[PDB]
């Protein structure tokens, strides 16, 4: 019948689904291990980065 | 003649792509925005001084 009934596509949804769910529970778990007792001071690296705005060409 | 030539999966897997990368810069852009507000901004402040030591003179 004209109903669709792919199998593939029906996969595809479903494992990116779980994979951006995935790729963010690795991101989320990390920074708070990198947190817990353990100052990096990434804030300040990343602040070098301001510099930009004040650091103009001419 | 051709391999595949399946357009559709071709975007598939160009939009989840894109699409993974979408949702981190979100989350990204979120942490820092909530960080700027800490109430240590104080730090930052006074790390504008330490450009000093990377802001030599021609």
């Amino acid at each position: 019948a004209e109903q669709r009934a792919s199998p593939l596509t029906s996969i595809i949804s479903a494992v990116v689904g779980i994979l951006l769910v995935v790729v963010l529970g690795v991101v989320f778990g990390i920074l708070i291990k990198r947190r817990q007792q353990k100052i990096r001071k990434y804030t300040m690296r990343r602040l070098l980065q301001e510099t930009e705005l004040v650091e103009p060409l001419g």
